[PDB]
């Protein structure tokens, strides 16, 4: 049983459409956390937002080192607040807009930190379809964190099997590695464009070059991940031997 009276709010870290997060600290211990609050008449009008006690409820089982924990959570008579572990390093994108691309040692750490992550939640029945880089934030040590954005992403990393109206499943999810090795690499996505229309269309026809400074082990890595076929993309335990990822990945 938490309460309001137990925290020191700080500067605000972030907004949303139904709220806002903080920086905070319990006011006995001094243990740093993050807070969000949410609005219910906000939450019970964009729709029926049972949905974030659904999330709540999944999220707050799982336990790894590279997800974002969810401590707890509680609510008075006009909000509900979520308690969260505090990511000192902020997220993937600022650290991508700074550096302006990643070097093979740093993109092939990421990427396995991310099928770990991945494997865990697939064990758990828990599939993404959505891991963007403004989703992702970086922990004490410079580690991953996966964070819960989009539990209530644009056009660049959705699969051809979405856009194209079919069946998905755990498939989507290697799409995703893909697009993500590829724009920390190269700075930017595969199938970016000037128009919404052609960027369907190459998704959909899976059309993409690398630039030539691009490594081979890179290219055939990229390469399996973005099948039109989701059946022909590899298991994650076929990622984590990838003799490009082994090679590059400082453990
Ligand atoms: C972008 O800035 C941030 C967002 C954060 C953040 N956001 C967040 C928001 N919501 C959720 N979760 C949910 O919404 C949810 C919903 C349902 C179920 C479970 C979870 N998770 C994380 N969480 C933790 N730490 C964060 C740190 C952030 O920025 C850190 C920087 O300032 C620190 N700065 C220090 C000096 C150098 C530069 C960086």
């Amino acid at each position: 049983q938490w309460a309001l009276e137990d925290f020191e709010i700080g500067r605000p870290l972030g907004k949303g459409k139904f709220g806002n997060v903080y920086l905070a600290r319990e006011k006995q211990s001094k243990f740093i956390l993050a807070l969000k609050v949410l609005f219910k008449a906000q939450l019970e009008k964009a729709g029926v937002e049972h949905q974030l006690r659904r999330e709540v409820e999944i999220q707050s089982h799982l336990r790894h080192p590279n997800i974002l924990r969810l401590y707890g959570y509680f609510h008075d008579a006009t909000r509900v607040y979520l308690i969260l572990e505090y990511a000192p390093l902020g997220t993937v994108y600022r650290e991508l807009q700074k550096l302006s691309k990643f070097d093979e040692q740093r993109t092939a750490t990421y990427i396995t930190e991310l099928a770990n992550a991945l494997s865990y939640c697939h064990s758990k029945r828990v599939i993404h379809r959505d891991i963007k880089p403004e989703n992702l934030l970086l922990g004490s040590a410079g580690e991953l964190k996966i964070a819960d954005f989009g539990w209530s992403g644009t056009l660049d990393y959705l699969p051809p099997e979405m856009i194209e109206g079919r069946m998905h499943d755990e498939k989507v999810d290697l799409w995703s590695l893909g697009v993500l090795c590829y724009e920390f690499l190269v700075g930017k996505p595969p199938f970016e464009a000037n128009t919404y229309q052609e960027t369907y269309k190459r998704i959909s026809r899976v059309e993409f070059t690398f630039p030539d400074f691009v490594t081979e082990g890179a290219r055939d890595l990229i390469s399996r991940l973005l099948k039109h076929n989701p059946s022909q993309r590899p298991m994650l335990r076929e990622v984590l031997e990838h003799p490009w990822i082994t090679a590059n990945s400082s453990k």
